[PDB]
């Protein structure tokens, strides 16, 4: 993509802003990013209902969080960090294949794409996701609070957050993780027997297992 092609597309896209939508500021930042050959592009908090089709191809970080986006365009294959929290995305595109960080909490996602093996940290909280695909081996931090998962995924200081889902069963697989792992499973429709049982299990002096957080603090 040439400079003319970038600027052309952007300028065209700016002219169609709704009232209050700051496409003007977005185009200034996009131009600044290309002129300086910046690694980072931040279009956060611009009331954007869409992005232009062609983002600067060199970027390694894209932050479009806090907008009103319903789709993302195709993402630079160079991308390492994608922050697009607090939008209205109904799906994600295929993820840049060396992505390290994925922050998409507070959208309307119903499914996720394949997760690159490079992924270290992902926050998919506050969506409507019902199942998870294969998790990356490199994954250190998974925040998935307030989705609609019905089962834990089967499985480094790791932390998994699955609070406020639709999980009904504590699998034996959980009891096999190490003390370095923390699993948060509060406020799920577990058996009422789960709390007392877990409270005794994890409170014993001899308990070897993951740190499990499972009560409203009860």
């Amino acid at each position: 993509s040439t400079y003319a092609d970038y600027f052309s597309a952007w300028d065209k896209w700016e002219k169609q802003a709704l009232p209050g939508e700051e496409r003007d500021e977005a185009v200034s930042r996009l131009k600044e990013c290309l002129i300086n050959n910046s690694d980072e592009l931040r279009l956060d908090r611009l009331n954007l209902s869409s992005l232009p089709d062609n983002l600067p191809a060199q970027i390694t970080l894209l932050n479009v969080s806090y907008n009103q986006l319903t789709n993302l365009p195709e993402l630079p294959v160079t991308l390492k960090k994608l922050y697009s929290a607090s939008n209205k995305l109904s799906e994600l595109p295929v993820l840049p294949p060396a992505l390290e960080s994925l922050q998409v909490q507070h959208n309307e996602l119903e499914n996720l794409p394949a997760l690159p093996d490079s992924l270290l940290t992902m926050n998919i909280s506050y969506n409507e996701i019902v199942s998870l695909p294969s998790l990356p081996q490199a994954l250190k931090n998974l925040r998935a609070t307030r989705n609609f998962l019905t089962e834990l995924p089967a499985f480094v200081v790791r932390e998994y957050f699955f609070d406020r889902n639709q999980i009904s069963h504590i699998p034996e697989s959980i009891l096999n993780l190490r003390n370095e792992c923390s699993i948060h499973i509060s406020d799920n429709p577990l058996s009422s027997h789960a709390l007392p049982a877990l409270q005794r299990l994890t409170s014993s002096p001899d308990y070897h297992g993951p740190r499990i957080y499972f009560s409203m603090s009860d």
